[PDB]
């Protein structure tokens, strides 16, 4: 009838109501997200004088465990000084209340799938793409700092906020999907728009699995629309070949899960499995990006920053992002580096 002693629902989730006040600081407002973790409110922090963001845990060991993990990730981030880490969201603190995990975060803005829709999913400028790539590549060689190496393994386009409305500033969020480098544990890893071809083939994989996702997240943002938009693995598979062609025999010569989508002909070489698709490697990223066209759908022939030569940049460092060996895929530090940060 009742869990723990009705504040808590069938799901193991806190029945959040508008106007609580926890523990004499804490002003609850209103719900503003939720998941299988359990819920996230917007909350008034009276002894700091600001709103926060409290991710409530449901009263489960299974998430609660998992909570701890995040904690652990957080707090690691926050021991470091560089200034790198402030393109991680911030955690606060931490508390238990009624039993339940409560992590509290700064109060950041909307998330770049918001500003999709926003769109409706014509996309951002180049101009704006560039300083989100920017970031996130700062983002990216912050999480790869030695002591940390840490996969965030579910970048996508909702684990991006903006820090303002009014600003071009983002953080990424959601690090409960999240490890630091070690022995292969996981397979089914990473959402299946933004999952890297060694995972989708079962490979051994570390933190360039992460740059693959950036990749197919800045191509999203400008243009409006996934990139690879698989209905499942096979498909998202073939939908990855479309771009970028067949991957490398020693490649597949590898792969555990390469007879799901592939064939190894008497020959030797590698052939897709039929179900449709263009032949390998023909939708071309040139045209995808509409580099020599007024970019995608020629909706930016003659705004600023949107030239030949700044398309062609941008796609250089996209196919350098999506590469399909792991060990020549682009490193956090030499995408700095590039000509299109110029
Ligand atoms: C939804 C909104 O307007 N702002 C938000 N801001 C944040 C910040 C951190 C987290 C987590 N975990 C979730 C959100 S949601």
């Amino acid at each position: 009838k009742v869990y723990n002693d009705g504040y808590d629902d069938d799901n193991y989730d806190y029945i959040v109501k508008n106007g609580e006040k926890w523990m004499d600081r804490y002003e609850i407002d209103s719900l503003i997200g939720k998941g299988s973790f359990g819920q996230v409110v917007k909350a008034y922090d009276r002894v700091e004088q600001e709103w926060v963001a409290i991710k409530i845990i449901k009263n489960k060991k299974a998430f609660l465990n998992q909570a701890q993990i995040e904690v652990r990730l957080l707090e690691l981030m926050n021991k470091h000084d560089t200034e790198m880490k402030y393109y991680i969201v911030h955690l606060k603190r931490h508390f238990m209340f009624r039993n339940h995990l409560c992590l509290v975060f700064e109060m950041l803005s909307y998330n770049l799938y918001d500003l999709l829709r926003n769109t409706n999913f014509r996309g951002v400028s180049l101009n704006l793409t560039r300083k989100f790539a920017q970031q996130m590549c700062t983002a990216l060689l912050f999480l790869a700092t030695p002591e940390l190496s840490i996969i965030h393994c579910d970048l996508k386009p909702e684990n991006i906020l903006l820090c303002n409305p009014k600003r071009s500033a983002i953080k990424i969020v959601d690090f409960g999907s999240s490890c630091q480098l070690g022995q292969r544990i996981y397979q089914y890893i990473q959402s299946r728009f933004y999952r890297s071809p060694e995972v989708l083939l079962g490979m051994p994989y570390d933190l360039a699995i992460d740059m693959w996702s950036l990749g197919c997240i800045l191509v999203e943002m400008h243009t409006g629309e996934p990139l690879f938009s698989g209905a499942n693995e096979v498909d998202q598979m073939n939908k990855i070949v479309e771009v970028l062609g067949i991957p490398p025999a020693h490649i597949l010569d590898q792969a555990p899960k390469a007879r799901k989508f592939f064939e190894k002909l008497p020959d030797g070489t590698w052939n897709l499995k039929k179900t449709e698709y263009k032949p390998p490697g023909t939708r071309k990223l040139h045209n995808i990006l509409g580099v020599e066209t007024g970019g995608p759908g020629g909706r930016r022939a003659g705004e600023s920053g949107h030239t030949v030569a700044d398309y062609l940049k941008f796609k250089d460092l996209i196919l350098r992002m999506l590469d399909y060996d792991p060990k020549t895929r682009i490193q956090p530090y030499y995408a700095l580096q590039h000509s299109f940060f110029k």
